[PDB]
């Protein structure tokens, strides 16, 4: 059930569609993360939750991933 | 004394080198901020402090800004 780049992008796409890949990559690049895994995914989403435009959508993505 | 984009980029480049430009811009863009000002600079730096390779250097910039304040 481990989180991967593809699982995090697929969940983000369910809420924010065609801007998911570009925002994921921006946040990863800022944070210096060279992959996505269980140890860093929450940190990536925490950055994007601070963006006022994305916040409500990112909350739903985080909640769904935590369930899994 | 207001923090500006130029000021913040100049402080970061002192510690991190030319690449600071891309880290600063990618943090700003992730957060949805189109400028740097007194209201948002600490939040911008908070993102860059979460970068393990940058963290000490960003702490030094924060410290230098606090001293000047």
């Amino acid at each position: 059930h481990m989180i991967t780049y593809k699982k995090l992008l697929d969940e983000l796409k369910k809420e924010i569609g065609p801007i998911a890949k570009i925002f994921l990559n921006k946040a990863m690049e800022s944070l210096g993360y060279d992959d996505v895994d269980d140890s860093n995914y929450k940190e990536i989403l925490s950055v994007l939750k601070m963006n006022k435009e994305l916040r409500e959508y990112v909350e739903i993505v985080e909640e769904r991933l935590e369930k899994e």
